[PDB]
C-alpha cells in the first residue's frame, strides 16, 4: 500500500557548517559559505541539505550545546543569512532540513541558568536534580562524554543529570511545560519554511522512573538502558500530534542506543511518530559496545547481513536513511574502502554505487563526493572533539588502556576524521579559508579537491553525479524490494532491486584481485546501466561477470 513521497526519493547532502566554507577568514565555516556553494550542490544533483546545529552555542560540542534556540550561532552569521539560505535554496528547488537538539540544552541556556538558582525557581524541574547518595552521585550512571552523568551543584548540594557533556544538562520531558516550550520553539523554525527536522538522540528523552543503578552488565552497554524510558513513544507521538503533523515536512530520528529490534516503533507510518530512521547498526558494525572508541575487524558478510536486517526491519511501514559516514564517524572510503592512492577513487565510486542503490533515503556527507579520507592524527592534542577527550580521560588517564593502543583505535574511529575542512581546491588551506582553519586540513588536499574533479568526467564527483541521475531515472533503485544474492559472500557484494517486472542487479567487488562471478538461478543480464573500473564487455543474456579489483556496476536483468 505504501506511497511515494519527496523524502523517500530525495538524495540528501549533509553539510557540517563549521567545516564547509569560511567566508570571513576566522577559520570557521559559516552560512554565507553554504549559500556561496549552492550551485556546486545543484550541479551534483542534491535534492535537500541537512545542516548540523546552527544555533547560538558555546561550542563545547560544536553546536550540540544550545544556549538559545532562536538565535543564529555567532560564528555562522545572522538571522538574515539563515533566511537568505532558505530563500536561495527555495529558488533552486532544494529543501532544507535542520538539526533539532532537544534532549538537552547548553548549561548557559536561560532555562538552566534559572533552574540552577534554587529548588525554588519556576525553571527547577525543567532539568533533573537529585540528592547525592552516601557523599557521591545519585546513582552509577556514566556519561557518554566521560565520567559520571551527574554533576554536583555546590549551591543546592544536589546533582543534575547530563547524559552528554556536563555543559549539556538533560531536559525534563516529564514536565509538560518543558514539552510545550519545546513545541513553540519548533514552530518558530517550522514557520520559516524549513522542510525537514533531524532529531538528535531522539530516543533518550524519557528518563527511567526513580533512577535506579545500572547492573554491572548494564554499565557495559548503558545507552540501551537510557533508551528504555517508559514514555518515549508517548512523547514522540505527542510531538507529532501537536506539531509535526501540522507542516509538510520530513522528520528523521537519530536512534542512538536503540537496538534494531526496538526501532520500528519510531518510524512505522501508522504510529504517527517520525519518518526516516538513522540507525547505528551498519556504520558502527565494528565498534565495541562497551569501549565505544575501540574498533575490531569486520567482513563483507557481516556488513551485508546488517544491510539486510536493517532493510527487513523497516519493512512495509517504516523507512530508512542510508549513509556510510557523517560528522560522527570516520570517512566512508577509509572505513569501508581502501583509501590508498591506488584504490581510493575506485573504492569511493563503488561505495557511492552501494549508497545510491539502497531502498532508503541516501545521505551524502560533505566531501564524500570527492573521496575525502580520514586524517592522519598523531597525538592526543591533534584531536578537538570533546568525546575523544572523555574517552581518553576514562580509559587512558585511569591506566586501563595504553595511550598508543587507544590512539591506534581513535585514529580510525574519531568523529574528527569527518570534520577536517572541506577541500575546495588546491590553493592554500584548500580554498576553505583565507585565515587559519579551526581544525587542520588534510595534506591530501593537493590531490583530492573539488576544483580538480568538477569538470573531469572521470572524477569521483562526476561518478556520484551520474549515479544520482541514474537513481532519479529508475524508480526501482529507490522503491524496489532488496534481495541479497548471498549473505555469506565475503568477496562480491551482489543484490537485486525489483519493482514488478523491472529488476536491477548491483555487483561490487570488495577484493583487490580479479573475481569471476557467475549469476544464480536463471538470472541473466539485459543491459549495463553503469560500471566503474570494468575492462570487459557485458552483453545481453550474459550470466557471468569478470570483475576487476574494486569494480562496481548496475545492470538491468532480463524478465
Ligand atoms: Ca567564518
Amino acid at each position: 500500500n505504501a506511497l511515494p513521497t519527496w523524502w523517500k526519493q530525495a538524495v540528501f547532502y549533509q553539510v557540517y557548517p563549521r567545516s564547509f566554507k569560511d567566508t570571513n577568514g576566522d577559520g570557521i565555516g559559516d552560512l554565507n559559505g553554504i549559500i556561496e556553494n549552492l550551485d556546486y550542490l545543484k550541479k551534483l544533483g542534491i535534492d535537500a541539505i541537512w545542516i548540523n546545529p546552527h544555533y547560538d552555542s558555546p561550542n563545547t560540542d560544536n553546536g550540540y550545546d544550545i544556549r538559545d534556540y532562536r538565535k543564529i550561532m555567532k560564528e555562522y552569521g545572522t538571522m538574515e543569512d539563515f533566511d537568505r539560505l532558505i530563500s536561495e535554496m527555495k529558488k533552486r528547488n532544494m529543501r532544507l532540513m535542520i538539526d533539532i537538539v532537544i534532549n538537552h540544552t547548553s548549561d548557559q541556556h536561560a532555562w538552566f541558568v534559572q533552574s540552577k538558582s534554587g529548588k525554588n525557581n519556576p525553571y527547577r524541574d525543567y532539568y533533573f536534580w537529585r540528592d547525592g547518595k552516601d557523599g557521591h552521585a545519585p546513582n552509577n550512571y556514566p556519561s557518554f562524554f566521560g565520567g559520571s552523568a551527574w554533576e554536583k551543584d555546590d549551591k543546592s548540594g544536589q546533582y543534575y543529570l547530563h547524559y552528554f557533556a556536563k555543559q549539556q544538562p538533560d531536559l525534563n520531558w516529564d514536565n509538560p511545560k518543558v514539552r510545550q516550550d519545546l513545541y513553540d520553539m519548533l514552530r518558530f523554525w517550522l514557520d520559516k519554511g524549513v522542510s525537514g527536522l533531524r532529531f538528535d538522540t531522539v530516543a533518550t528523552y524519557s528518563k527511567i522512573p526513580n533512577f535506579p543503578d545500572l547492573s554491572q552488565q548494564q554499565l557495559k552497554n548503558f545507552a540501551e538502558e537510557y533508551t528504555k524510558g517508559p514514555k518515549i513513544h508517548d512523547y514522540v507521538n505527542e510531538m507529532n500530534r501537536e506539531v509535526l503533523s501540522h507542516y509538510d515536512i520530513a522528520t528523521a530520528g537519530e536512534i542512538f542506543g536503540v537496538p534494531l529490534d526496538k526501532s520500528i516503533k519510531f518510524f512505522d507510518r501508522r504510529r504517527n511518530e517520525l519518518n526516516i530512521a538513522f540507525t547505528f547498526d551498519l556504520i558502527r558494525l565494528d565498534r565495541d559496545a562497551d569501549e565505544r572508541w575501540r574498533r575490531k575487524d569486520w567482513t563483507l558478510s557481516q556488513f551485508r547481513k546488517i544491510v539486510d536486517k536493517v532493510d527487513q526491519t523497516a519493512g512495509e511501514y517504516g523507512w530508512n536513511a542510508f549513509f556510510l559516514d557523517n560528522h560522527d564517524n570516520p570517512r566512508a572510503v577509509s572505513h569501508f574502502g581502501d583509501d590508498r592512492p591506488q584504490w581510493r577513487e575506485h573504492a569511493a565510486k563503488a561505495l557511492a554505487t552501494l549508497t545510491l542503490t539502497q531502498r532508503a533515503t541516501p545521505f551524502i556527507y560533505q566531501g564524500s563526493e570527492l573521496g575525502m579520507t580520514n586524517y592522519p592524527f598523531k597525538k592526543i592534542d591533534d584531536f578537538d572533539d570533546v568525546e575523544v577527550k572523555g574517552f581518553w580521560q576514562d580509559y587512558v588517564e585511569t591506566g586501563k588502556v595504553k595511550a598508543e593502543e587507544f590512539l591506534q583505535n581513535v585514529r580510525q574511529t574519531s568523529r574528527d576524521n569527518s570534520r577536517t575542512p572541506f577541500q575546495w581546491d588546491a590553493s592554500k588551506n584548500a580554498g576553505f579559508t583565507s585565515g587559519t582553519p579551526w581544525l587542520k586540513i588534510n595534506p591530501n588536499y593537493k590531490e583530492i579537491n573539488s576544483a580538480d574533479q568538477i569538470n573531469n568526467p572521470n572524477s569521483v564527483f562526476n561518478y556520484y553525479r551520474k549515479l544520482i541521475n541514474i537513481r532519479h531515472d529508475i524508480p526501482a533503485l529507490t522503491y524496489g524490494s532488496y534481495i541479497d544474492l548471498d549473505p555469506d559472500n565475503n568477496s562480491v557484494y551482489a543484490y537485486t532491486r525489483t519493482l514488478g517486472a523491472e529488476k536491477y542487479l548491483v555487483v561490487i567487488n570488495f577484493k583487490e584481485e580479479v573475481m569471476h562471478y557467475t549469476l544464480p538461478g536463471d538470472l541473466s543480464i539485459n543491459k549495463v546501466i553503469t560500471e566503474n573500473n570494468s575492462h570487459t564487455i557485458v552483453n545481453k543474456n550474459d550470466r557471468q561477470l569478470r570483475l576487476e579489483p574494486w569494480q562496481s556496476g548496475i545492470y538491468k536483468l532480463n524478465p
